[PDB]
């Protein structure tokens, strides 16, 4: 039947067909002013795909991390954490530098007609760092699970797994049996979640088509002029990030880039369409599992990187800061560029793994170089950037997920 | 001792004694203007009974559905879903038609003195259907469990059970063992919940007495005149719904109606007193379990029907729409009656399984026939209806639960 | 290394060093007006310790209580509950009487210069008792777990454990196996939580230092004059409560007070610094486990007492009521003193196990003797008391936890 024929077709080809055709359809409909129709009837399928992916985030993350922490010694986990944090920081700094270079090679926003009088934006307020750090520890793990909050779930899961391992080495028979039973149940939950991810990827092509079509119909028509040059700068910078950092590092550490891409294509495409690292996390974790990476490594690195490691976001923040600076006519000094590097790395760390968060966090980077959002001209340039936010978000989320996978693979190789 | 004597007495007789005596006491106290006293000291016992029943809804539903979906093939589950949805729609349409017939045989609200100047009601706003459908898929299953949300729990539980079955057929020993352990733990939780339901049914008589007494003391004195004819129409229609639909269908499909009633009496009485299908769900599921129905069928059908299958609600909506129409003096044409049938079926589907929801959803049916709640006269008639809402809600919730059980039994017989 | 040397050092000595040095440092810094600096950089470590302790409350309570109720017959549980409630009420009444005696021996607030014009306080409103009692039964156990709510969790856990035991005695093999698996998994979770408590107690010294330093720097400088006499009355009364009630009862029932103190020192110190019985509950439960007390007793008594049994709170409420009365110049009659005893016992029962709750609940006791917070003078005295609230809260929380442990030990001995 038709359903059997659809299911039997390879998932990669279906996803690619959906992506290309959704792009074409969305562009055509947007030019012809049917973006409202696309939002009304096409978007819900993509929303369903996104919801299905998000449904699996907390269970898979919690269960897989508990099992992995149970299967890995604490010292090794600490070494892995140190290595992955170093990799995260270095890659984010390199991404911001590459974005600045791309902005300087081109000149997005130079000699741009700026129109004042649009919507205003409230100045970015620095949240207290101490509160952010303390929030890593949950006051109620059940509440953290019920309210999302991936990072506190990670903390509690690691602690629980270490405790379970310590119990499984005890002298009491009953304690050992109870710990074994709990661990087996949690592992069963994790495997069930991975199977469900397999199932959802079959519906993935329809959601991919819908999401890309909506994004095109809503924003692609706005990719013209200075905004087109911004988009080109960002996307060339993302491509260079991939080729110069991830490919080179995989070559250095002995990982075949071609096999890596073959394994990671599904996660990359899901990140591209959903624009959510957190939402794409189940697919990324399945990719790591298929790569043969130990659970104790990826179950910890990928959920953490989905929040704190965003190379594409950092590159985009740098490029957009330079664009807004040129639009205002101001020139950024070398010290200001280094301030941009530091602040964009920090903002990328603080950016949530959800659509549109990087554009919001760009305000902190802009403020760091004396470009407050309260200024009417800065507000106008920021509004211009926000118009094509989803277009850039697709690529930058894709690069974020790709970098997370590259780091996980490298760290696994080193262990 | 007294406690032992109370516990040893049959539960059915205790519940019936409580029901009759609470009805008498509440009526007498209401006539004598002691409804405040009943609300203050008698109602809390019924509130406790309701809370105890609601405590078991989410765990029993989730665990039983996971186990049942694990024990049933997906194809069979789909066939069962199709059959049960067909039965739901047909029975709801028949219920609305029967309500219209009862309204036309009598004439509730004909020549009624209508007084304007009471409370006004905001016009019913149609919620977006796409959002309602999307909400079936939870973005966080833990959040869905923690916030009620039976339908998303059903979705996630079915998916999890199917995945667990697929794991239990794998070639890996460890995966099979982990899936077995998880399934066994969930099944233990479900059986514990059923035992707790058994325990709560022992306290049920006191709560039944309290609830019926409060309802009588608060609203029975208002059942006079045109409202008495409305109540008679609704209750005769509900009785006819039972006898003409459920009894006849059980006879057709070979199920003995007498044995069915003997098994289902506890759920029917609990629904009558609590006026909550969702709250009565644990008792209904226990009834189905005692009937010998397979878990894979009832664990799916009953939680779904508790939301989307409400024959009594549909019949009540039709009768009340006709009552409000006569009160306004307007005459409903045949096409308007068919509009009423369709819209009342839709409203019954959308009505929540909680007390008083059907009266709220009646606004959509009224609007469908050009009787907006903004009109002062429509508002007056609606307020008159709301005065005896609980009296009608008892019977209509009872019929809703009875129809859910009848459909589950028929579908089980056909499989 | 330094970390190994720190970890190897005995936990008791580390905690004591931290306590003493934090007290000294906080006092010195507060005199020198650096309380802001202590709040900014020192307090976060104590906040981290408190958060880590609170992270374990719900899982440990739920799992341990389920296991204990499964391991104990319902009749024995009822007998234990009756005994512990009797002990709670008697000890709280004695504590209030002792506080009144201490207030009368000294004269806190006598001849005190009262300044009007400060912040006003809204009159205490008596919450409905029926709603409070009904809230003991949760409408959703998952929601109760996710939102804290220790008491509903206790109720559901006891019910679940009893049901599990009844299942483990069934004739069905599958039901018995499923119940066994569920119980084993829950027990594994409980043991893991206890191990995590062991781990957190290693960091406890730093948090103790930080918390005591902040409390001193913020409020100790205010302990002068009439407030110093209030503090002396409260602390002498707490010491007398310990020695006259807990020590004497332990001697009577054959429990060695010295061994009891050696086992309970960690919980006592944690309660002293955190000022939260609920937050200290994991440490208290670990203390009871190390004492050899059966899980079926302590897993029920300690979580319940952490809410409803607060001797230190009752004593503090009595002392502060007398202080406010003298400050106003009013004289309390014997009947008013007995009203104080009853109302302070009730307020201590209703006081939450969190910092500063007893001061809030003191309003009910004050109102019971015609000292409404709306009066400007009563408001001034209340504000004066609130200035040193944390100083008194430390000791009163310590005494609350000590009394809970004493009652658990006595009840265990009697069984
Ligand atoms: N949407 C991106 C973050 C961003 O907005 O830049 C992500 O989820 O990774
Ligand atoms: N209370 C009914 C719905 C209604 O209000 O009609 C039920 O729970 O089934
Ligand atoms: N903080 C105390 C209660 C109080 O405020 O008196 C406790 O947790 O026990
Ligand atoms: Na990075
Ligand atoms: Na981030
Ligand atoms: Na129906
Ligand atoms: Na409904
Ligand atoms: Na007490
Ligand atoms: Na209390």
């Amino acid at each position: 039947g038709l359903y059997r024929k659809y299911i039997e077709y390879p998932v990669l080809q279906k996803i690619l067909i959906g992506l290309i055709l959704g792009a074409i359809v969305g562009l055509i409909l947007g030019h012809y002013g049917y973006a409202h129709a696309v939002h009304t009837y096409v978007k819900p399928f993509g929303d369903l795909f996104v919801r299905l992916l998000k449904m699996l985030v907390m269970p898979i993350v919690f269960a897989s991390l508990v099992v992995g922490a149970a299967s890995i010694s604490p010292a090794r986990l600490g070494r892995v954490g140190v290595k992955i944090v170093v990799y995260y920081l270095l890659t984010s700094a390199f991404a911001v530098t590459l974005g600045i270079i791309m902005a300087r090679l081109f000149n997005p926003g130079a000699g741009i007609h700026l129109a004042v009088g649009g919507q205003q934006f409230q100045p970015h307020q620095a949240p207290p760092l101490v509160h952010i750090l303390l929030d890593i520890v949950p006051t109620n793990p059940f509440g953290a699970l019920a309210n999302g909050q991936v990072l506190p779930t990670i903390f509690f899961a690691i602690i629980l797994g270490i405790a379970i391992t310590y119990l499984m080495n005890s002298e009491n028979e009953k304690v050992r049996k109870s710990a074994e039973t709990l661990l087996d149940a949690i592992n069963g939950l994790a495997e069930a979640m991975y199977k469900i991810v397999n199932g959802v990827m079959q519906y993935a092509p329809i959601g991919v088509f819908a999401l890309i079509a909506y994004v095109m119909a809503e924003q692609g028509v706005h990719v013209v002029g200075e905004l087109a040059k911004v988009t080109a700068a960002v996307y060339v910078g993302l491509t260079l990030q991939i080729l110069l950092v991830y490919f080179v590092l995989l070559k250095i550490y002995g990982i075949d880039p071609i096999s890596f891409i073959k394994h990671a294509k599904d996660a990359m495409l899901t990140a591209f369409v959903t624009r959510s690292s957190e939402g794409t996390l189940p697919v990324t974790m399945r990719v790591a599992k298929e790569m043969g990476i130990s659970e104790g490594i990826y179950s910890f690195t990928l959920p953490l990187g989905a929040t704190i490691n965003m190379d594409g976001t950092a590159l985009y923040q740098g490029v957009c800061t330079f664009f807004i600076a040129n639009a205002l006519g101001s020139h950024l000094t070398v010290g200001q560029q280094l301030t941009i590097v530091l602040t964009a790395v920090l903002a990328s760390i603080g950016t949530a793994g959800v659509p549109g968060a990087g554009a919001i966090m760009l305000a902190m980077v802009l403020h760091s170089v004396g470009l407050p959002l309260t200024d009417p001209n800065v507000a106008a340039a920021y509004a211009m950037i926000l118009g094509i936010d989803a277009i850039l978000d697709m690529g930058r989320t894709m690069v974020n997920v790709t970098g997370n996978l590259t780091g996980t693979a490298i760290v696994a190789k080193t262990e």
